[PDB]
């Protein structure tokens, strides 16, 4: 036998920051959980219980933990970038790091209609997340993504036209309920190393905005065709956006709400244009997925 | 052997309701979980195979889909109490109907300033509950509740003056987070009957506004002695506010987060006034709760 | 205002504890997740600011640890009922404190047909549960429970019989699934400390083994008129094997497993006695629950 | 903007399968949770709102509950071969089937010492899983996998002799608790089709008796090293037992059982040798992971 492939590290590493405002009194919070894996010349460590080449875990954690004391941890992607290239420069023979970080939310609160100074709240498990690989002579690989952001049209859904054969028994429809979690993510262009990452800091949070900002008015404004042709529509529009992104990526369920026929009962009319009350169905659900790029 | 306490019935179901403008175009959405556990005349179908006193579960279902049809669902202590009403008066050896309700959030979206007719987002995790009892001869017990409402604070929180003895460890701060998930539940007065709850309708989502409100700038800016010390003070205004709630209850959380002594490396400082990177736990958690009632 | 009822202390303590026997190299490990709240005289902690009454939920957490490292941590009413006794005894104020354990399984590996020494599988999330209220000058209230025991049997249940009128589509059904997670319990007579609970040590594990068997043993031979008959059934046999119960009480999920009409495709026969492809149901569920106690 | 990728299809499609031997009474269940997602000439479903190129996800499955209806659905690497191979025939335009399938444990009840003819209990969260990749002209590419499968060693796990540097503050040690959750993949050779997947369908089930077998054994004799070095083991054996795998692949969570020190309590010693009770880490954990083939 041989390795093939092997990665490890740290999974699970739950990190917040302060910053504090000694002039204003303003804080503001970050709240992360951080995953590092490692690659690199470690094969022994499975082959021949050679551990000198582990980096052990628990260091990868302190490192965690020591990246966040003296650098910023925001925008994830920079956050991200300066952990990876650490363990690629300090290791000689780590080769590349995988860094993954689920950023979730601490939005301050208003109260009384101003803003406090050190209170939040955690306005949704939607999530803000990076996807860092900085390999050696590759550069830093970053995805982009937000994901957990649940939404629902009461209308000004359609699905009418599709294929139908002996498997078909799904009626066309011309007015439906569409509901989604969106997981949407944005691939940037290879950066050569840390220094370009740098280079472009503001675009992160601009672009996340942008994707968001598209992903909810798009939603909003279609009047869908089908999951297909609005999640495509959100991705052409993020790519005209951010020349500097390669591909967007959306992968949506698609969350039924189910009419139901209550003529049984004293004939009542809760079907098509009577339909008032419905049941969400857990599972199952459709699952639409796409990458779009440049032509 | 015999029958001490029986109660059945369906849980987990799923609701949607919307309404449409006609006028308008304006559609609104509701959608929650409802459990219904009937009491009654029943012990035979436990002690003798005997199902002609069981209303069937799935009838139960059907009942709560068709109650929704006919009637409003919000707020949820009014639909709550039809639906119990309808079975203990339907069924003559039905005595009681307990019926919970959970509500999930659908908040309008606003596209571009303006707020969208059709289009929602899930603004979070934090529900909107009754618990609603029903029971023949005993009128409506309405418990309304909040939940899920996650905060943090960076400052303005002290623990110090607690009990010290030999099972003692943990340091006095006088600046320490503070985290919790709120639950908080008021107990309504006992309502003769479902024309008594009607009569008080618009007094249960301006107590669900007015609990939120006060949870959240109480949390804000309360210089907090204690968790403890802190419901207090969100019970009392409640209680101060709504007379016809008979008491408040709270259960809160205390999430922690440590401080991380990074003082072995390069002798970062990272505690006390320095403390910047923080490690949330998962758990262990403290967990404290309290009854407010009138004096 | 004024405090009604207050409890407080420390939830989601992992505990696990190892035993090694030096003579046979045999280790065999217990794992549990526990909770304590305390009560008494601790109003002025919530409405005074007083925390000189507090004994740290911190505090709390060491002596879990403490206690187990300096006692048996099984059977779990035994454990529960030295930790609470600790917490009144040891605080003149603590007039009760309420512990619930759930203990996880680590059953002992069979290696090539031989038992392993020290190594263990997680044979199902089912658990072993106590609630233990230790209330001075009121002995010592055991609940004991099996969770999470999750079961299906293909045939030999039965639905017929049941109340049918205008909110009623169920068709009666001679021959169905039935599928549920068991959550049983019993109620021990009240104990008037932990010498009376030391007492009756061996009838703790052997009144779970009972229950379990018992819960199994009926389920799989009753050919069941209903759940409600099925769980009493259950709970007479419980109550005639150990006379220190004073009740027994159950809580199933009917977990439906609906039938597929797949007529409409090629004359398919999937339903009645030709019914093979059946489609589980997440939501809604049947919830039948009763308490049996002594006639 | 173009489509670069894109698969549509149903996810979390729940199925229940009985068989029924006439002649023994006896009954067997097979319940497992499955997802179908095809890919083809399918972009302008997304680019122009061309529904006709839509296989709709309901009749996908439609198709799955009618597949399971004429078919066997063990073991689920031949039932995935057949339904993904269904798509690509039936459908011209359809050039990819991806089937997921979960397979949930329903293990025959043994009551009073002999096997039920009808009754199960699911004895763990374990799950035997398969991805079936269907491509035309590409053949069959089939990964098995066994994953949720928890096991805890009490000793024999050992770690020291990793890297030390000034991020290192962990303790080298020759005596701990190591715990995990499996998740370990065979990967298949391709085959060429249906049939070729049909003449190996006994080494399907032997294959993943093999690796759980080799799994159990291999953790739980050997002197770990590192997770890194067992999981190797693990992983050589089962290559070297099944010459139709290519690949194996674990990724094994390291699930931290930390000392607790109460020396500061009435010099309790619960360090070294003396550890008896230990704290459960729920977070972070090491993840270590590796690929391992034919050298
Ligand atoms: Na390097
Ligand atoms: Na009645
Ligand atoms: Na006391
Ligand atoms: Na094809």
């Amino acid at each position: 036998s041989a390795v093939k492939a092997a990665r490890y590290g740290k999974d699970n590493v739950r990190v917040y920051k302060v910053h504090k405002d000694e002039k204003t009194g303003v804080q503001t919070v970050y709240e992360m959980t951080v995953c590092v894996l490692l690659e690199g010349e470690i094969e022994t460590s499975y082959t021949k219980a050679d551990n000198s080449v582990i980096v052990a875990t628990d260091s990868i954690k302190n490192t965690i933990y020591i990246t966040a004391k003296q650098n910023p941890v925001t925008p994830p992607e920079l956050f991200g970038s300066i952990l990876g290239t650490h363990f690629i420069e300090k290791y000689n023979h780590i080769h590349a790091a995988h860094v993954n970080i689920v950023c979730h939310r601490w939005t301050r609160m208003d109260i009384d209609g101003k803003p406090h100074p050190h209170s939040f709240i955690r306005d949704s498990e939607e999530k803000r997340n990076v996807q860092v690989d900085v390999v050696e002579g590759k550069g830093i690989d970053i995805k982009s993504s937000l994901s957990g952001l649940t939404v629902l049209k009461s209308t000004n859904s359609q699905f009418w036209g599709f294929l139908r054969d002996e498997y078909t028994t799904l009626k066309e429809t011309w007015d439906r309920i569409l509901s989604t979690d969106v997981d949407a993510t944005w691939q940037w262009k290879n950066f050569s190393g840390l220094q370009e990452v740098r280079s472009h800091v503001p675009k992160f949070d601009a672009t996340w905005a942008t994707a968001r900002e598209v992903t909810l008015k798009t939603f909003a404004e279609d009047n869908s065709a089908s999951v297909q042709a609005t999640m495509y529509k959100m991705a052409e529009q993020i790519l005209a956006r951010q020349q500097l992104i390669e591909t967007v990526e959306y992968s949506l369920p698609n969350k039924h709400y189910f009419e139901i026929d209550l003529s049984w009962h004293k004939g009542l009319q809760n079907t098509g244009k009577n339909a008032e009350v419905f049941a969400p169905q857990s599972d199952p659900n459709g699952l639409i997925k796409c990458t779009v790029g440049r032509s």
